[PDB]
């Protein structure tokens, strides 16, 4: 992980670029703080011109222990523009995971508990490891282990994003095809430096309804309640404990 305060990701498609440059103005997508700030769109060197880098808040600036686990939310990941050559893989990896039955699935995660390198656990474990409701909710508490001691103390700061999230995406302004909310903290984090993040992120396959039409559905509301729910119950089992 690029230690900087600002990372620069390339711009892969028009479809990404214009919707942060859509709601990188809106109080209720950067004012309620449920995606990344961005800082623009910038142009840099490649080959005989220049090509269009997103440049975004670094989440884990200054992050001593990170803490990381990416979940995708939908009941499919594809979209009208996905290649036929691909579909088999989409459809394969979004029936043999929770995608299609949760709108939620494992999608890699990291641990550092002090011993270095950090424990990487494969985003390729949703299909067979990670693949229920219950392993999916145990490799969610595993994610809150610090090693010392489960940090059930910021589950509730998880919990009021994700209601963030719900609230904004009830309005139904977009569909939003293979993004992930990406779950973070800094282990010698206290409650006090907020040192701890969730946002949306994964924007390349947005769809804004108003201005074009996407007739499939992505079920990222279905998805982010049952995520939501799985929260609550970790929240319930963290407190014998």
């Amino acid at each position: 992980h690029p230690d900087g305060q600002y990372l620069l990701k390339p711009c892969l498609s028009h479809r990404e670029r214009d919707f942060y440059l859509h709601i990188k103005d809106d109080k209720e997508w950067t004012g309620t703080g449920i995606i990344p700030k961005f800082y623009g769109v910038e142009l840099h060197e490649f080959g005989f011109g220049e090509l269009e880098f997103i440049r975004m808040e670094n989440l884990m600036y200054k992050y001593k222990r990170p803490f990381v686990l990416d979940l995708k939310i939908g009941t499919q990941t594809w979209d009208p523009e996905t290649a036929s050559s691909k579909m088999k893989k989409r459809l394969v990896v979004d029936s043999t995971s929770t995608t299609t039955s949760l709108g939620v699935r494992f999608s890699g995660m990291e641990r550092n508990i002090g011993e270095e390198k950090p424990i990487l656990y494969s985003r390729y474990l949703c299909t067979h490891e990670v693949n229920t409701r219950d392993s999916l909710k145990e490799y969610i508490k595993l994610f809150f282990n610090d090693g010392k001691k489960y940090r059930k103390e910021l589950v509730p700061y998880f919990i009021s994003q994700l209601d963030k999230m719900i609230e904004v995406m009830k309005k139904r302004e977009y569909k939003m095809f293979s993004s992930s909310v990406l779950f973070v903290y800094d282990s010698t984090t206290t409650l006090e430096d907020k040192k701890y993040n969730c946002k949306m992120i994964d924007f390349a396959h947005n769809w804004i309804l108003s201005e074009e039409e996407c007739t499939v559905e992505d079920g990222f509301l279905f998805g982010l309640n049952n995520l939501k729910s799985i929260l609550e119950d970790i929240e319930n089992e963290f407190k014998s404990l």
